[PDB]
């Protein structure tokens, strides 16, 4: 048996929780120079069919620093997608690496993949969410909230595109219990599927959801977060077609954030397309954390690296005795056995 | 002086034996969570000139599973090919890592990467043969063996005359087993790939066959089969290779049944469903082929520490002059300043 | 604080010296199977925007053998130079990985991300220069000194192209006080800017250098040198036109290597085209030591990488108290808490 990390879906508030605590632990460690060796010997399978800076250094990086090893496989080095169906990759796959990680075009790629996977399996990005960019943010939110303020206190604006970063930081802030608001024009709003959603996460957590083309929503955010506005990887809007869209009632200048208010923070996921949704005075302004947050995609990643691996070890416990009576066997081989 | 692993024709049986024996040791040590550091600070050089999911993370998860490390070496990101020739290449590795492997599109590459070579060197699959696959195979049959001995058992490649059919060929008339090559006219080993599996048979005891004759899978133990494209450089189509192959090549319920009731499915995979195989067959009781897949990380990890082992034996370390290198270096760290 | 690798301009000769001794010591060790875990846990980020053998190489088998792991970052792999300024991946970088490494097509570009990265940066090399290759050149020369000759002794010939390892030889032969020529055709020589920075730099360390079509110019050489003739990456001369300007005056043939000196040894950053630049003969020769310099290359990068990890660490130290504190944390969270 297993667990999974495709959607926030399947996690308590409460388990999110110890996420970030336990990532933050981590985190304080490396700061200071332990490296804790908590996935000794282990290794990871990392399918990207998109280019990565973030997700995928940050794979690569707290792999090695817990003591195993990422292993990169982009688009054309395996035969996924053409010569090779999803469910035969994810059967083979179990038997050679620990755990395993896909960024995928298609969000039905990754759910196949963890379904016939008996390892655990991470989403790194799909067209549907970005669950690991969820736990980072939330780190970020916990590492800076505002004086005097609770996290379920929070007003947290996303402006601009229902981008799938858009829809999981409504997840993952309504899972917490904060008050999200999506400011986007008619047309690029989240959906009324998306919007139910973020209504059955606010009935358990108490939260609140709002969707609209106000400008006046951004007033009183604590965090006001955006993306870029070309869409899709594989279908992505001209730069004359997304400006006539979000230019300029969507750019985050100087000027929204004094509109929301004078100790509001800004956040992107980036990459940024400077001069389109954010200008260069608000990305590199006094209030702008979103390079505390591009670290904590790092952060996230360690902490359920950790998390998973250690739930499979208790569902999969080795045995000691077979363990030591093979280490045995095997030395005594290595010792008398000649080719 | 080293040794390579580019064909096992270079191989005895008992040898083979040998590898058998030590990659499951290896993997009975993993499996209970013992991972031995075998290759303690190693660098494998990985070169290759075709996609891979296999061979490719094979090599990837043996190194760190045994303290060392493995390089992906992509197509475009070295210059070998273009402004570098293969003997340059093979040189200046040499130098850079401790162990070479490389997956090539014509065999003439791997067998003259291997002669310019100074460390051990392994063939990842040519147009020619896949020793590495061999013997993940072989590890395979030894843990699904029908009451019979290894020597008893009849093995049925069915299909197209791919590098892994005479690799299989190979390895099985190497262990003195039965071969059989079930295959169409235009597309069977040829008379240098049969007089090749003869010498083996002389020396082993063991016997083979080419046929198109559909009876040949009779009494099976194995049957194994690949896909129907040919070479990755030059695929043939959709329309063409059923033309060849279908339906008399499909490997299906009726066949294996035709085998015999314990008769057990192997592929090399990728395999195309609904092609050389049916879903009903891959997906059933008798198939084993992940586990032949797992055993492809199994095989690897024992040649990997074997190869290395035959090096250092070749080429020991001086623990002397280790001792004062390392007293050296200690002393420059704590002392001198830039 | 940090300090770069980007440009040799940047070091004294007695910095240099520093780095050959520290690169030959680590190889004497691991030579002998003594592998020192200087850079243990530690990640090293690696950017390539062309194509590479011996760098890339030498990069991540060096991490490997003193503790760490190198990450390979290609083109088409990572955002920046589209979506994504240079500034932005560096800062993002800064957060993720422990050192950085970059060969790019513009030597703008790695001004431009050592400049803006709070790590230590190690220029691959660009269109402008090669630094990496002058140190393991340096250690080669050192290796293979003629009997009671110092390095300071010396007389290089560079032959052909005005390369960006030509120019780099230039610089790292003139700064340790060796005599320096380039042999090459009207059109191809190092130009006014170049040689300005190598007679400024023969001023302080003794040497000379000169530059000149004249054949007669390669007697008395101890070590001579060439590369390519088909110029930068992006934008290749041609077989037919590169033949046109050096074939045959400027192919080092055996005739050459006796005009220069029977004990006169070739020298080859590599890859090498065989019957351009050089003949089989001289390559394959007793009197080749390209093979040796290419091993170098990893010679010289652990070096590298040691002391700039050695140099950032003394001047961002670990504090102690606190390391184990966040050890102690840790351990208790891990063994009390659960999901
Ligand atoms: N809407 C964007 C989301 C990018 C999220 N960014 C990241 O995860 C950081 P990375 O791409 O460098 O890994 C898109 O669809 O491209
Ligand atoms: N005849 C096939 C052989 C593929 C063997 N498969 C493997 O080695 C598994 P891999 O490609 O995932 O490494 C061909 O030439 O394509
Ligand atoms: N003038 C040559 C310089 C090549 C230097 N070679 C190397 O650094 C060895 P590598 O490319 O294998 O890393 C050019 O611009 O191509
Ligand atoms: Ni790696």
């Amino acid at each position: 048996m297993k667990r999974d990390y495709v959607t926030t879906e399947t996690y308590t508030k409460e388990e999110m929780h110890y996420l970030v605590d336990l990532s933050l632990k981590i985190k304080e460690a490396i700061k200071n120079g332990y490296y804790p060796q908590l996935l000794k010997n282990k290794s990871l399978g990392m399918i990207f069919q998109q280019s990565s800076t973030r997700t995928r250094v940050s794979f690569e990086t707290a792999m090695e620093q817990l003591g195993g090893h990422g292993e990169y496989l982009a688009p054309g080095q395996i035969q996924l997608g053409g010569h090779e169906t999803i469910e035969d990759t994810s059967r083979v796959l179990s038997r050679l690496v620990d755990i395993l990680m896909a960024r995928v075009e298609r969000h039905h790629s990754i759910v196949d993949l963890a379904n016939c996977a008996t390892i655990p399996v991470i989403n790194g990005m799909s067209d549907y969410n970005h669950p690991t960019q969820e736990l980072g943010d939330l780190c970020t939110m916990v590492e800076h909230l505002p004086e005097g303020k609770k996290l379920e206190d929070c007003k947290v604006v996303f402006v601009g595109d229902a981008t799938q970063v858009c829809f999981s930081l409504g997840l993952i802030t309504t899972k917490m219990g904060m008050n999200f608001v999506h400011f986007g024009p008619e047309g690029f709003q989240l959906n009324e599927e998306h919007q139910a959603k973020l209504a059955k996460n606010c009935e358990v957590s108490g939260g609140s959801f709002l969707v609209t083309d106000d400008a006046s929503s951004v007033e009183g955010a604590d965090f006001l977060y955006t993306d870029v506005w070309y869409g899709l990887y594989e279908a992505e809007l001209s730069e004359e077609e997304r400006m006539k869209v979000f230019y300029p009632k969507y750019q985050v200048n100087q000027e929204m954030m004094d509109r929301a208010g004078a100790n509001c923070k800004f956040m992107h996921c980036l990459p940024a397309t400077r001069g389109e949704e954010v200008t260069d005075e608000v990305i590199d302004g006094k209030n702008s954390i979103c390079f505390d947050e591009a670290e904590n995609r790092l952060t996230s990643i360690r902490g359920l690296l950790v998390y998973l691996m250690n739930d499979y070890e208790a569902k999969n416990p080795y045995d000691l005795i077979k363990q030591a009576e093979a280490k045995k066997e095997l030395e005594v081989f290595l010792d008398t056995q000649s080719i």
